[PDB]
């Protein structure tokens, strides 16, 4: 069906689509369409997957149509799956888009190679197509604050939207849910949803083919920690996939669906006055809408907190403000209604208190007492819980049956004086072998060993960025038993002391003792008065580094996206500027082009 057709069906004359993967930018568009409402006019938001945006030559056929686009950008400024048809509709297409109106809000972060690559691509191309841009591409940094990006942008594009349609601000700032609490005190288990995604008893009943929507339980066959310190905790984990069909290579990653922590779930229940074991479901009020529920329905405010709901992250700004409704006192109201604030004393309030202070939603309903919102409500606020990725830490030819993880459990203080700990990998570290089941599935990338088993290949990842190469040196290991040539495997890891994080010490020594690791080369970065990193001992090594780059090598770059990566990228540069002859510009060039050629592979997160 035609979204335009939809949209003169239901009263709508502004449409946004989200490209999102994670949520994020489905969360924007729907802020965005909820606000239409505030002018005057009617939204909606929509999947681009659902639809053919080849229909957007129709738009006209709305009065006053306006369409906008929150995107956010993937590997290697690659569109999200959800929006990946409308991305190649946009490159083979060359339909007049006169008389469109559109608007673009891209999600993206600066530590990545393309920045907003996706944003800007359907920007700059719905102009070259003849649409008309009603007010400037939007640049969400998630490096930075997201967040305070997006409502930057939002207070500039209503005005814009305004002006440009000739309509107004109702100034009718007041509140609407998008769903209905209908309570089920009469329901069996078989009905009941128990934090499986996608079709209910799908954990229970494991068919194939397993995704995202359909995970596959894996068993916890081996979980041991991998550091002799005890101040951090670094594991290993292997999840048996056995009889699922799911099939990978070592680039590729591993996703989990975790569960929060019980406890979190108890205070939260607790200080709610809630009781967190009564079934039920929450239904859209527009009954026309795809989305019939938030999350898997029925289902208890315990399961839903568990699985389904996000408790752990700083709340975004809109979501403090609903909230602030519920505050009685009025200096703790006060504070909650003014983070909304776009700038001023709101948004530093809210970056301070919020945002570095790391409140969850427990830390908040603690440090405003007076504040007392129903659970109901408050489920349908907060965000989704999304899975987490790990860089695969096997070789499938080696290990086809497992899955390896190799993680660092995220646990610190916060300014709140509170003690706040990662989902996903307390989780983790919580499942024991020889119960224990983790829901995951494997999601493909480019990150590969070269076509030719001779050609060399440099690996650098620091800390729990050496995962994948773990799986690489298994597989070119194999690949010399196989008695075939393996060009040679260099391997730039590092850690703080060798006598505590060292990770894989003795597989690593034993590889390199085999020949299969060709070289192992470790910098200790707080051994000595100062910093030694892996980028120091490439510099060292830039004459055979330049040599084997020279020579057709891939070069691989795993771990930290914030700063290790950018540095050990400008080492890189630096090797060719000085040894290519050549001049730094040129260097860079270089570098990029090896990008392009599938010769430089980053697998970089933060
Ligand atoms: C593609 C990709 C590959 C990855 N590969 C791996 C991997 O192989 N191994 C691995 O360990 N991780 C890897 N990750 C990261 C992993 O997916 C999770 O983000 C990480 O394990 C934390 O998840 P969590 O649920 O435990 O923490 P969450 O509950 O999601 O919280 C994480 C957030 O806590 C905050 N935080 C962490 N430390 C502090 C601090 N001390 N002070 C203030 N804030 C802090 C940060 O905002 C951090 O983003 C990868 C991520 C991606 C996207
Ligand atoms: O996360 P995780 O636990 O996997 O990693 P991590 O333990 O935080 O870091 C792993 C290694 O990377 C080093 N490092 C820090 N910044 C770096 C940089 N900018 N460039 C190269 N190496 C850097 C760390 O040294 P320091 O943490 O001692 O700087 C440590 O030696
Ligand atoms: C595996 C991965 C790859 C990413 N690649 C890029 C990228 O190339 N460019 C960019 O600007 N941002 C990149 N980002 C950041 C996301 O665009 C940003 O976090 C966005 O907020 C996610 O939105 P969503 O939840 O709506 O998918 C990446 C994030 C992940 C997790």
């Amino acid at each position: 069906s035609s979204f335009v057709e939809k949209m003169k069906k239901t009263g709508r004359n502004i449409i946004v689509f989200y490209g999102s993967q994670t949520g994020t930018a489905e969360e924007f568009a729907n802020r965005l369409s909820k606000d239409a409402h505030r002018y005057g006019m009617r939204g909606m938001s929509a999947d681009p997957e659902e639809y053919d945006l080849a229909d957007l030559s129709s738009l006209p056929e709305i009065d006053n149509a306006l369409v906008v686009f929150c995107m956010a950008t993937y590997g290697e400024g690659d569109p999200t799956d959800n929006a990946q048809d409308f991305y190649d509709w946009l490159q083979e297409t060359d339909v007049d888009l006169s008389g469109v109106k559109f608007a673009v809000f891209g999600l993206g972060n600066k530590t990545y190679e393309h920045f907003n690559a996706m944003g800007k691509y359907v920007d700059k191309r719905l102009e070259q197509l003849g649409a008309q841009r009603i007010f400037e591409l939007g640049l969400g940094d998630d490096d930075g604050n997201l967040e305070e990006d997006f409502i930057t942008w939002r207070e500039q594009f209503w005005p814009a939207v305004c002006e440009h349609f000739g309509v107004e601000a109702t100034g009718e700032e007041s509140s609407i849910r998008q769903y209905e609490l209908v309570v089920h005190t009469d329901i069996d288990a078989a009905k009941v949803y128990m934090g499986e995604m996608g079709r209910l008893k799908s954990y229970e009943n494991q068919k194939p083919p397993f995704d995202a929507k359909n995970p596959f339980l894996a068993a916890v066959t081996t979980n041991r920690k991998l550091n002799q310190g005890t101040e951090r905790h670094l594991m290993h984990l292997e999840l048996d996939i056995s009889d699922s069909k799911i099939r990978y290579e070592s680039g590729d990653h591993v996703a989990v669906y975790p569960a929060n922590d019980s406890a979190l779930v108890n205070q939260l229940g607790k200080i709610l006055g809630a009781d967190l074991d009564v079934v039920m479901s929450l239904n859209n009020l527009d009954e026309e809408s795809n989305k019939k529920h938030p999350f898997p329905c029925p289902t208890s405010y315990r399961t839903a907190l568990t699985y389904y709901l996000d408790i752990t992250n700083p709340p975004r700004t809109n979501v403090l403000y609903e909230l602030a409704q519920y505050a009685s006192e009025p200096s703790e109201q006060e504070l909650l209604r003014k983070m909304a604030s776009s700038s001023g004393e709101g948004k530093e309030l809210y970056l301070s208190w919020v945002v570095e202070a790391r409140r969850h939603i427990l830390a908040i309903l603690q440090d405003c007492p007076s504040l007392r919102p129903p659970i109901d409500h408050l489920c349908e606020l907060l965000p989704r819980l999304q899975a987490r990725y790990y860089s695969i830490a096997s070789s499938s030819k080696v290990h086809p049956n497992s899955v390896h993880i190799c993680a660092v459990v995220v646990e610190y203080e916060t300014k709140a004086g509170r003690i706040n700990k990662g989902v996903a990998t307390n989780w983790l570290r919580a499942k024991e072998p020889a119960r224990a089941l983790v829901p995951m599935f494997v999601r493909k990338s480019q990150f590969r060993l070269p076509f030719k088993a001779t050609t060399p290949v440099i690996m650098v990842g620091p800390g729990t960025g050496v995962a994948p190469f773990i799986g690489f040196i298994q597989e070119r290991a194999w690949l010399r038993q196989q008695g075939k040539e393996v060009g040679e495997t260099l391997l730039y890891y590092g850690c703080r002391r060798s006598d505590e994080d060292y990770l894989y010490r003795e597989e690593l020594a034993q590889f390199h003792r085999d020949g299969a690791l060709t070289q192992l080369n470790v910098a200790f970065s707080r051994e000595q008065s100062h910093k030694v990193y892996v980028q120091h001992l490439l510099k060292q090594d830039r004459e055979h580094l330049w040599k084997l780059i020279e020579g057709g090598a891939h070069i691989y770059v795993c771990g930290d996206a914030r700063n290790m990566a950018r540095d050990v990228q400008n080492t890189f540069y630096d090797i060719v500027a000085e040894l290519g002859a050549m001049e730094h510009a040129q260097a860079v060039d270089y570098i990029k082009k090896l990008m392009t050629k599938g010769r430089y592979s980053l697998d970089v997160w933060s």
